[PDB]
């Protein structure tokens, strides 16, 4: 239910082994780490989690695109990319959370679908 | 030597009266708050900090994209568009971070010059 | 060897039955058609060409972006959106084009992979 | 009425002596030149056309992306960038299109505003 893509813009290509941490906000107000992992060769993250901890809540998707572009020797702006969103709040959805990075740049969309 | 700008992709205007919330990461490694403000007419936030007061640092700057779009009629999915960055002397001085707004999507870039 | 996806940034969807016509430039330096079709539920449109027609050649995707947003009810600004590049230069390679539309607005980006 | 800007991602700086060639679609539906420039160091094109010329139609501002990339000695994807619109004088008076250039990818929208 909750899958995240990440593209390069600068190489055309998936962005390999980009680390991602996920959070849902707690009952006091704090991030609650949730799930991480990395993107595979495809630039594509699976197996976060499963519909049923990915219950109603906020989330925060952080992308690490510091160390990544780091690792390829550009210095980038950007700390890393967060997107933060409430879900599941009219019941189960699929989410993909899909960025695309340039090192002064990115973009991010998001496709929910109701299975 | 900060200024934010925010465009709206849905009606192709700049987005007016958006909040934004400058936040400069403490000793604590906590946020605490810097400078706020609200885009102008043309969708343009300036006079957020001066060059004394921009040191160094790491700093966040908070979008509130939600109370926009719900100020329009239109569902959002993000409760915020965050851009975090360090800000670092070597480079060039005047830093403007842009914002391209659209319900399930934004993009962002710096342009960073002297 | 050439695909095409298409998001909708205004829904949080794929964009669904868009219409998307491939050209490739002729020695008379006019736009052939090459290939076309439509979108489908997953905003993909597969089965363009085969590596034996994707010959080396400079390409134009036109994704027929103004007649998705009209039959939504949104006057957009754009007639198209129109993805111009050389192919197969070096040799085969399988390209996605990937667009993100708002009715003012769209991104594309390019996936380039080598067989 | 017609301005053009257009920023580099990758240096995160406005993309300078960028060509921009804008054309007006004609009665045979062919495309005839209608204003040209380079950005400057800005990044921006101004004094394409005027408001006694700039009349409805279909107008398309081609981007030379490739040129821009291979003077950085950066391998790009596109051969340019093409934005193609209908004016109409119903809608705002004065268009500005925006560019957000990638060497595999852009971004592009449109301000409409009075
Ligand atoms: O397989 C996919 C999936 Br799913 C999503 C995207 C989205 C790309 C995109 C973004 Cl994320 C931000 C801005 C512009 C763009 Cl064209 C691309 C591919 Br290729
Ligand atoms: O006056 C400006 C300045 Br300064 C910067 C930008 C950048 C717009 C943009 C973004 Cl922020 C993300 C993705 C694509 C795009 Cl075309 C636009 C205008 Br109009």
């Amino acid at each position: 239910p909750l899958m995240v893509k990440v593209l390069d813009a600068v190489r055309g290509s998936p962005a390999i082994n980009v680390a991602v941490h996920v959070f849902r906000k707690a009952a006091d107000d704090t991030w609650e780490p949730f799930a991480s992992g990395k993107t595979s060769e495809s630039g594509e993250l699976h197996g976060l989690t499963t519909e049923e901890e990915f219950v109603e809540g906020i989330y925060k998707v952080e992308i690490d695109t510091k160390s990544y572009w780091k690792a390829l020797g550009i210095s980038p702006f950007h700390e890393h990319a967060e997107v933060v969103f409430t879900a599941n709040d009219s019941g189960p959805r699929r989410y993909t959370i899909a960025a695309l990075l340039s090192p002064y740049s990115y973009s991010t969309t998001a496709v929910v679908t109701n299975p």
